[PDB]
C-alpha cells in the first residue's frame, strides 16, 4: 500500500445502560424505543478523523486517521461472542425503532455497547435487551477485548523516505535556489524539489536532494534569519527540533524549531530575495508529504 498504511490498535469500548424501564403495574406496557447506529456528529463528505486523545502509542491527540474496522469480544450469561462492525457501518449513522411491552411488575433494560477510537464515540456497536420481574437480578454485559484496524499516514524511515515539505497555510512546496552564493530555501509551486530528514544528538536535520552546488546540503540558519543549506557538520545551527514524536509519518503537521535560536523556529517572511526564514518567536506549521509520484 503506497500513501497509507493500516494499524490494529487496542480501543476502549463499554457496555452502558442504554434504555431502561420499570412497569411497576399489574398490565403490560408498551414503549417505542428508538436508537442511533453509528459514529456519534460524523462528517457526511470525509471519512478522515482528527483525534481528540490518544489510541495508545501509535495515535496522539490531533492525528488525522480513517477507520477501519471495530472488533469488540465481550460475554453475557456466561457466554463469550464477538461483534465487528465494518467500515460502511460506523460511518452511515443509522436509525432503529421498534416497540417493546413490558410486561407487569418487570423492568426492560437495553444495554448498548459503545467504543472509543481516540474520541470517536462509536454508538451502539451491538445491543443485548432483557427484562427481568421485580426485584429479580440481571445480567451485566462486559467487554473482554476491544480492538480497531485504522488507516494511517506511511511511517517516514529517517535517512530512507524522500518527502516534501509543504506550507500548512499558504500551500506551497519548499524549493531551494541561489541567494548570495550557496543554496537557500524559498517557497513554490514545484513538485521536483524533495528532501530527506535524519535525526542524531544534536537533532533532526533538513537534507536537500536537489541541492544547486555539491556537498553544500543540510538546512541550517543563518544570524542574518534566512535559511541556507550547508556541508555536514556537528554545528547545532543545522539541527532542528521537530514537535511531534516518533515514528513520523506522511501528512503529519509539524513545526521546526532551530537547535542553537531555541526561541526562533522555521516559518515564511518575504525577505529580499527569498522568503523561507528562521525567526524568533515564530514556529509556522509544515506537512510533511511522502513521494510516491
Ligand atoms: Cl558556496
Ligand atoms: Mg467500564
Ligand atoms: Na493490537
Ligand atoms: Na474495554
Ligand atoms: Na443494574
Ligand atoms: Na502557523
Amino acid at each position: 500500500a503506497e500513501g497509507y498504511e493500516q494499524i490494529e490498535v487496542d480501543v476502549v469500548a463499554v457496555w452502558k445502560e442504554g434504555y431502561v424501564y420499570e412497569n411497576r403495574g399489574s398490565t403490560s406496557v408498551d414503549q417505542k424505543i428508538t436508537i442511533t447506529k453509528g459514529m456519534k456528529n460524523v462528517n457526511s463528505e470525509t471519512r478522515t478523523v482528527t483525534a481528540t486523545h490518544s489510541i495508545g502509542s501509535t495515535i496522539s491527540t490531533g492525528d488525522a486517521f480513517e477507520i477501519g474496522s471495530v472488533e469488540v469480544s465481550y460475554s453475557h450469561s456466561h457466554e463469550e461472542s464477538q461483534v465487528s462492525m465494518t467500515e460502511t457501518e460506523v460511518y452511515e449513522s443509522k436509525v432503529i425503532e421498534h416497540t417493546i411491552t413490558i410486561p407487569p411488575t418487570s423492568k426492560f433494560t437495553r444495554w448498548q455497547l459503545n467504543a472509543d477510537v481516540g474520541g470517536a464515540d462509536i454508538e451502539y456497536m451491538y445491543l443485548i435487551d432483557e427484562v427481568t420481574p421485580i426485584g429479580g437480578t440481571q445480567s451485566i454485559p462486559q467487554v473482554i477485548t476491544s480492538r480497531a484496524k485504522i488507516i494511517v499516514g506511511r511511517q517516514i524511515i529517517l535517512g530512507k523516505t524522500e518527502i516534501r515539505i509543504k506550507h500548512a497555510e499558504r500551500k506551497e512546496y519548499m524549493t531551494v535556489v541561489s541567494r548570495k552564493s550557496w543554496p537557500a530555501a524559498t517557497l513554490g509551486h514545484s513538485k521536483l524539489f524533495k528532501f530527506v530528514l535524519y535525526e542524531d544528538w544534536g537533532g533532526f536535520r533538513i537534507k536537500t536532494l536537489n541541492t544547486m552546488y555539491s556537498g553544500y546540503e543540510y538546512a541550517y540558519s543563518s544570524d542574518q534569519g534566512g535559511i541556507y543549506f550547508d556541508q555536514g557538520t556537528d554545528n547545532p545551527k543545522q539541527r532542528w527540533a521537530i514537535n511531534k514524536s516518533l515514528p513520523l509519518r506522511h501528512g503529519d503537521v509539524v513545526t521546526f524549531m532551530n537547535k542553537y535560536f531555541t526561541r526562533s523556529g522555521l516559518c515564511y517572511d518575504d525577505g529580499p530575495a527569498t522568503n523561507v526564514y528562521c525567526l524568533d518567536k515564530r514556529e509556522d506549521k509544515w506537512i510533511l508529504e511522502v513521494v510516491g509520484l
